[PDB]
């Protein structure tokens, strides 16, 4: 793989609680789930806290409002910022004066940042990492979606403030956006609708959301690092290479070879369903868009030895059926989902999506709180007056109507408190079951 050196970012280590402030595209998205599920598989024995801290429809007025009761009240020991997809502004850059409003846009958003700015250099143990928003796609070519001419550059404008702003004051940056113009360059050359910013060019589904997570886990460092990469002799009977693993047992019976695999790490498991209202495509189809396999899922085999075809089987499991010259030359076992490991990977997935659902319950909870009661000035009241207020505008807010039942739920802070719980039932059993365990590979000759 390519990276290491593209670090730009110190990596979580244990107890880190890593904030991600963001928009609708944090809010709604995966991107922070799929770092902490990277997280939660490589480094199974150096548990963090990753938490979404969007709220959809933000501008760097709004994540200013709420950082005390929302985001710095969540104690971030590193907190990552991204913002500008709303600042940038929409349909009027198809109008008349396009040129001043996206310098009006520009000029109000770092307005609304120097406050935040302002309130990131006083805070006293929290590692600050400006991350440039995904990118606003103006080439992809889909139907029925009309381009807001420019937009993106308002949007990069925003960017190149965050990165000015962090060399200033000692704090990280990483950018989303020019690397996925580029991805979106080079594939909508073999198909002018292909986007990783989904159906309106905004809000990324899946793959766009691991694409995200894939290049911020390369600005850690972590892009070329296998998760481990074994070499068996076959006729020596000893591993010529272990790395991130143990190997033992190595035993010969008939032309049959089988050895014991204790990995560091599991692999990266990818979901392959496409979730979500009008979703697309899946986390896996990162697959397909960048080299995420070769330099971030790579658990290689490679048994050089004696040649013909040989069936692969992990604790009794059959896996396939290679011929010797492709296990001389490795075969990756991070695209094998039958493999145990592979399996084990996606309880943990399954059980990190699950989770992943109660936040965002908490993150409706949130607009709650800061998009409508704040400026009633009923901010965590909680009480009958809140209540009160929330009926006398439901008929003229749409979107408070949607959350009034949820509302009704998550303004009680016992379901609050047994909320949490469950996210914490979900995540001390995924740091429960992460432990790789020794596994019987075996090589039969067919």
């Amino acid at each position: 793989g390519a990276g290491a050196g593209a670090q730009t970012v110190k990596p979580f280590k244990e107890g880190d609680r890593a904030v991600f402030l963001g928009n609708s595209i944090t809010d709604g998205g995966r991107y922070h789930s799929f770092i902490w599920l990277y997280y939660m598989t490589r480094f199974p024995n150096m548990p963090i806290r990753v938490f979404n801290g969007g709220i959809g429809g933000d501008t760097a007025y709004d994540m200013n409002k709420r950082l005390d009761g929302d985001i710095f009240s969540k104690n971030p020991t590193v907190l990552m910022v991204t913002f500008g997809m709303n600042d940038s502004g929409y349909y009027e850059y198809n109008g008349d004066n396009a040129k001043e409003f996206g310098e009006q846009k520009y000029q109000e958003s770092i307005k609304n940042f120097q406050q935040m700015e302002k309130r990131f250099k006083e805070l006293p143990h929290t590692r600050i990492v400006m991350t440039g928003t995904s990118p606003y796609d103006e080439t992809a070519q889909i139907k029925d979606n009309t381009v807001f001419k420019k937009k993106n550059e308002t949007i990069k404008r925003i960017i190149e403030y965050q990165r000015e702003s962090a060399a200033r004051n000692g704090w990280e940056f990483t950018d989303w956006n020019a690397p996925m113009v580029a991805i979106n360059q080079e594939l909508q050359q073999k198909d002018p609708s292909f986007t990783l910013c989904g159906n309106d060019r905004i809000h990324p589904d899946n793959d766009g959301h691991m694409v995200m997570a894939y290049l911020f886990l390369k600005a850690q460092g972590f892009a070329g690092k296998d998760v481990a990469n074994m070499e068996i002799n076959a006729n020596k009977k000893q591993a010529v290479k272990a790395e991130g693993c143990t190997i033992s047992n190595i035993k010969k019976i008939g032309k049959d070879i089988s050895f014991d695999y204790l990995a560091e790490a599991l692999p990266y498991p990818l979901d392959t369903i496409a979730r979500g209202w009008g979703s697309k495509k899946s986390q896996a189809e990162v697959i397909k868009e960048v080299p995420f396999m070769e330099e971030m899922n790579t658990e290689l085999l490679k048994v050089t030895g004696l040649k013909g075809q040989y069936k692969l089987l992990i604790d009794d499991q059959e896996i396939g059926t290679w011929d010797a010259a492709d296990l001389a030359k490795g075969i990756n076992l991070a695209a094998e989902s039958k493999t145990p490991q592979y399996q084990q990977a996606l309880t943990i997935m399954h059980l990190n999506e699950y989770r992943w659902e109660l936040e965002r319950t908490f993150r409706e909870y949130a607009w709650c709180q800061f998009g409508f009661f704040q400026q009633k000035g009923l901010l965590f009241a909680n009480d009958r007056k809140a209540i009160e207020v929330m009926d006398e505008n439901v008929e003229k807010n749409m979107w408070l109507k949607g959350r009034r039942d949820l509302y009704s739920k998550m303004m009680f802070k016992e379901i609050r408190d047994a909320r949490e719980q469950e996210m914490d039932v979900l995540i001390s059993k995924i740091y429960e079951i992460n432990k790789p365990v020794v596994r019987k590979i075996v090589l039969r000759k067919i």
